[PDB]
């Protein structure tokens, strides 16, 4: 998507990228093509307590899709986070949007030390374009 996203995604280090990589693993755990489809997408979101749809879920991935095959990979997933923090990609309205920290809350795990702390919740951004 927007260069601002890619710039940040690539800027991420091995540690930062790993934090998100894990979430992707559990997301596409035993997938058909190791990708995130509407099936796994909603199946994971609902876990948090959501009730999306097969027609709406497609809009999410489609918006965060690169090739437009109807799925999201790791490299693409990261872009969803960088943009999520900004909240520019999409907007709530369908009952309850999804946050990078939320969607991952189920993947990585309920407990968390980073999210818990306020300082380790979110850092500034330097995307001078
Ligand atoms: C493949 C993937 C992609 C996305 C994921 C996780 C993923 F697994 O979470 C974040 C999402 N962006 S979003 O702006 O939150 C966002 C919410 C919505 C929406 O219509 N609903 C909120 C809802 C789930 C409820 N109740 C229904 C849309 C279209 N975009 C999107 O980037
Ligand atoms: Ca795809």
């Amino acid at each position: 998507g927007d260069d601002i996203y890619k710039a940040a995604v690539e800027q991420l280090t091995e540690e930062q990228k790993n934090e998100f990589k894990a979430a992707f693993d559990i997301f596409v755990l035993g997938a058909e093509d190791g990708c995130i489809s509407t099936k796994e997408l909603g199946k994971v979101m609902r876990m948090l307590g959501q009730n999306p749809t097969p027609e709406e879920l497609q809009e999410m991935i489609d918006e965060v899709d690169e090739d437009g095959s109807g799925t999201v990979d790791f490299d693409e997933f990261l872009v969803m986070m960088v943009r999520c923090m900004k909240d520019d990609s999409k907007g709530a309205g369908a009952g309850v949007r999804i946050s990078a920290d939320a969607m991952m809350q189920a993947l990585l795990g309920a407990r968390a030390k980073e999210s818990l702390d306020l300082r380790a919740h979110l850092k500034q951004v330097k995307k001078e374009d």
